[PDB]
């Protein structure tokens, strides 16, 4: 029960996450959505993507010393959206200029020479629909590539190729 | 006009479904939703579930000669809703006194003992939530067991026990 | 077999009821009978009543989104009985407790400061008699006021005084 | 600042309510509010309204055999809100469909041809402002009239005209 019509998101308690310790709230409603890629290993089953989720967070919490996984939501090629910082805890995904104003969703994999399956792309768009529904994202929300906001290779040629197809993508 | 937000469903093309030969339409909106199980093998990978989808559909087409798989939607333990007949077409699943007035979603597997994993229950609760959003189901919608409308074990002793706690389950 | 001899009811067809989508049945013999009133306007002709019967049902199915009018029978000042859900389908007129165990007859008017015409009382008293003969009501059924089971003013002050007089009434 | 800063609710002890027998729980934040009316006599002193609260309660507890007064809150024309079963206990006020997902507030009296005093209306909204401040009511909550969800004249033509004016009033 994470309020009406939210396209099946895996809760932290399910992917065996560690307790978040982030105190910063995000000023709703949010205008931007930054799509990125973990550039880490990819997964196609929920079982493997639960393990892969943990991997991203432990690296952010134990090693990098941040309060929680830097992303608001992680997407698996298993076609499921994983909950990280969520719609309210401000993310750590695109630097100081963008972190307090945009939501950050990342695709679990390295998408330079590899494309994400339709189910994952479907789940991401479906996640943004629930966003508007909850009142976290503005009906008029703008989707920006990670390259668009920071000098980075992410989300990867192939995935950056497809998010331009997305209707809400702004130049 | 009125779809607030829906949910992610695997299209027929993706699980490689045969062409539907059905033409009878369900009068819109629908008031009843019948939950049942396929009493067959379960799956937890998006790959194997797309395959399990074909099996149920082929047994219904090539062996029982029905115009398409009997259920409107299929639910996998991979946490994904698979498209069957959909929101618009009538689908043989619980008797002629009930097939013209109800949507039929079916969990893929036999849940006499075994319970469906949380993500499967989330997939179905979200599906129904999308139904209301699309206006395919009315906000009054009543969830019913397959055993509540014809003599069968169908929902599965333990899955029947679970759907009884759902907000919309009427006597 | 000993022709029950009590049918003097206007059928759904005759007063032009919209189709019922209700399918949950009562178990006969039925023990209780709950008398309520519409608190709407009253009718005294078979013509004006066929209109009122339609209105109550409309307010029930179109505004509240109910499967059909909530009462089992409606009594009019025309001296005739109107079929609602009938002797078999479970009504919606007294809550989760009584609805499964009683028939809900309702006088079509506001009897807070009025008395229903003799012919209307006769049709009511008669209806119940029909009940026993068909076997839908127990030979020793219990009549009850609507306010006896719900916090309401039904069946109206003066009419409530009338039923406490009846022989099958029970505190 | 921003603490609870809630209104002033007369607690049960102060109006000497009988002990609550209820155990069912509402799951906050609540989305709906159903405005009703006791349909009885009104009051304009903290002394007479405390009296009224008891009649309504006793009738609901010993006549109908309920676990506590049906409403969550009772508004008085004295300008004071009288605590019913509160913000956390499921109340009986609008059928098995709404009771679990809504809070029940009742204006003490009958308002068919009588408008409640400004006081009452302010106390009623103060309670709603309070509700959201405590996380009891969902911020984008909705207000419906009693007649909007059940066959009844309640809350009374005039009070109904008043609540249809409110923001949060929907369909
Ligand atoms: C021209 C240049 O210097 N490019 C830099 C990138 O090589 C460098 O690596 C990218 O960093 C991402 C975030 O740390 C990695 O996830 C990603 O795998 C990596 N890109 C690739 C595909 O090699 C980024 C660091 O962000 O900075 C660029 O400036
Ligand atoms: C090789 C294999 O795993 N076969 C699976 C079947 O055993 C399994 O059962 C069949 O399912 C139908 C639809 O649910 C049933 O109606 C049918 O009785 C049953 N087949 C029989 C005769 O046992 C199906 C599930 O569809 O999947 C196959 O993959």
């Amino acid at each position: 029960e994470d309020p009406p019509a939210c396209g099946s998101i895996v809760p932290r308690r399910e992917w065996r996450a560690l307790a978040s310790e982030c105190r910063e709230r995000l000023t709703r409603p949010v205008r931007y959505v930054v799509v990125s890629h973990t550039a880490g290993s990819h997964c196609d089953t929920p079982a493997s993507c639960a393990q892969q989720a943990q991997n991203v967070q432990s690296y952010h919490v134990r090693n990098l010393g941040w309060c929680d996984v830097g992303y608001n939501f992680l997407i698996g090629e298993d076609g499921l959206v994983y909950e990280g910082r969520g719609w309210n805890i401000k993310g750590a995904h695109a630097g100081p200029t963008w972190n307090p104003i945009s939501i950050g969703i990342s695709f679990m994999g390295n998408y330079m020479n590899r494309v994400p399956p339709p189910r994952a792309l479907r789940a991401a768009q479906n996640l943004l629909a629930c966003g508007v529904a909850l009142g976290a994202l503005r009906s008029n929300y703008e989707v920006k590539g990670h390259r668009d906001v920071q000098p980075t290779l992410s989300p990867g040629d192939r995935l950056y190729e497809i998010i331009q197809t997305w209707s809400h993508y702004r130049a």
